[PDB]
């Protein structure tokens, strides 16, 4: 009751040995504030008339929902005022943001201020996704600072605005979940050092693209429905919000897929602020994340809005699909 283990404390205590400036704690503290404000807005969006659109095609293309504008604004201002960042990349901005000299810190943050657009109006779970890099150049901060492989990630995670609000945070030693206590406006640790199961029993994909699927994906789904060894067929789940589907994959095991298809060679999801953060999380929890041909975290991007196919979850499920891709190649 009286010794509340918050995100702040846990992080602080974490690297109490790896000393450091602590701008990471400032950074994460800042992010938490934006997440709380988004959570509150989302929980009353129909009352606050925050459903519907802002109107406009996003980066490569996307409608802008009002909550999208709001959430983007919040995350950018808090990151800026944290004094811990120098370059910001957001799904909503064509170019990377360069923070003014007086507020610069050493971290680069890629984020999705609000992911799961198609699910906003029907009240399904939506979320916020982020990845944080240390700046490694020495020259003036620039968009190039964001074009790093996910492998260089120092911290990544997401806020899930589901039946409860959860902040899932991955760093070099592992994954931990923090749940928002709406009463005191704190993120409290509820799951420590989370590890994904080796094999799950759920598969998650939009089968409405069956006509555009590659034969590897096709064969894999067929094997989930009609197991060659007479084992029970997998259950299917597709919430439609990547944060919800991936979070369930994390805690129940199984696999999540947004693969390349006949119309999308690089898939749909964005590498920098959608695929890489989730890959990292998944990798720190003992899972895998591939395009079907290579590790997502090993891709060196050339576009901050670059797309990538992604398959992730329990290692033995992901490895089974990879085997099918390797067979078809
Ligand atoms: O409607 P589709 O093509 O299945 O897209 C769903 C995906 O799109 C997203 O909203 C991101 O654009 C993800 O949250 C979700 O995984
Ligand atoms: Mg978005
Ligand atoms: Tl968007
Ligand atoms: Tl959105
Ligand atoms: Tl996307
Ligand atoms: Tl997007």
């Amino acid at each position: 009751d009286t010794n509340i283990v918050t995100l702040t404390r846990f992080v602080m205590e974490e690297g109490r040995k790896a000393r450091g400036t602590g701008e990471m704690t400032q950074l994460l503290n800042s992010l938490c504030t934006a997440v709380k404000a988004i959570s509150t807005a989302v929980r009353k969006a129909g009352i606050a008339h925050l459903y519907g659109i802002a109107g406009s095609t996003n980066v490569t293309g996307d409608q802008v929902k009002k909550l999208d504008v709001l959430s983007n604004d919040l995350v950018i201002n808090v990151l800026k005022s944290s004094f811990a960042t120098c370059v910001l990349v957001s799904e909503e901005d064509k170019n990377a943001i360069i923070v003014e000299p007086e507020k610069r810190g050493k971290y680069v943050v890629c984020f999705d201020p609000l992911d799961g657009s198609s699910n906003i109006d029907c009240l399904v779970s939506i979320g916020t996704i982020f990845g944080i890099y240390r700046k490694n150049s020495t020259d003036e901060p620039s968009e190039k600072d964001a074009l790093q492989p996910g492998r260089n990630l120092v911290a990544a995670g997401y806020a899930l605005y589901g039946s409860a609000t959860m902040l899932v945070l991955a760093m070099v030693n592992g994954v931990n979940c923090f749940m928002l206590d709406p009463a005191i406006g704190e993120f409290i640790l509820v799951d420590r050092d989370v590890k994904i199961k080796k094999k799950g029993s759920i598969y998650s994909i939009n089968e409405g693209y069956a006509k555009e699927f590659d034969p590897a994906i096709t064969e894999y789904i067929q094997r989930k429905k009609f197991p060659p060894d007479n084992s029970a067929p997998y259950g299917a789940r597709y919430v439609g919000s990547m944060v919800a589907d991936v979070h369930r994959t994390l805690v129940y095991g199984g696999i999540f897929m947004y693969p390349a298809n006949k119309k999308s060679p690089k898939g749909k999801l964005r590498l920098l602020y959608e695929c890489n953060p989730m890959a990292y999380v998944m990798e720190k929890a003992g899972g895998l994340a591939t395009t079907g041909k290579e590790a997502v975290l090993d891709i060196v991007p050339t576009d901050i809005h670059q797309r990538a196919p992604i398959i992730l979850g329990s290692p033995e499920d992901v490895t089974e699909l990879l085997e099918i891709y390797q067979k078809h190649a």
